[PDB]
């Protein structure tokens, strides 16, 4: 079932945490840093997900990833999970 999927983020900050469809944005998950990134792993279906990160107090999408547009108008992350 599940896909264990790294997520990594590499703009910088203190603190980086990610939500997103995949839990219905129910909590926020840390990334821990490495070097001059933070990661994480998080076990994701198959399908799509939208999602954004929490950095240093602040809601902000992944430049480097595909966006979309959501449901409250904001703008999120898209990933595809094999
Ligand atoms: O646990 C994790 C977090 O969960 C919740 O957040 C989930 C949410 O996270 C992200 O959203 C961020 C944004 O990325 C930030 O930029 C910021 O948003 C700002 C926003 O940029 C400002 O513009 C402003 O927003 C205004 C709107 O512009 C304005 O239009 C008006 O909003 C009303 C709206 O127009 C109506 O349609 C309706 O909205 C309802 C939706 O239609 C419905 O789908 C459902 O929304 C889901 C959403 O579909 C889902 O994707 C998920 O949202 C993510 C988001 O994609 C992601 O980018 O969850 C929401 C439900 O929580 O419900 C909607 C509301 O019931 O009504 C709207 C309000 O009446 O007013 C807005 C307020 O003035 O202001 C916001 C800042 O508030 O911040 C958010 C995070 O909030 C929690 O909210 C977090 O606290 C948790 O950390």
């Amino acid at each position: 079932q599940a896909r264990p999927t790294v997520i990594r983020w590499s703009e910088g900050g203190k603190e980086v945490f990610i939500s997103g469809s995949f839990n219905n944005w129910s909590t926020k998950i840390p990334l821990i840093k490495s070097h001059n990134d933070f990661v994480a792993i998080l076990d994701l279906p198959e399908g799509e997900h939208q999602y954004k990160f929490f950095v240093d107090g602040q809601w902000v999408h992944d430049p480097s990833e595909p966006v979309v547009t959501s449901q409250l108008g904001t703008i999120n992350n898209l990933i595809h999970v094999k």
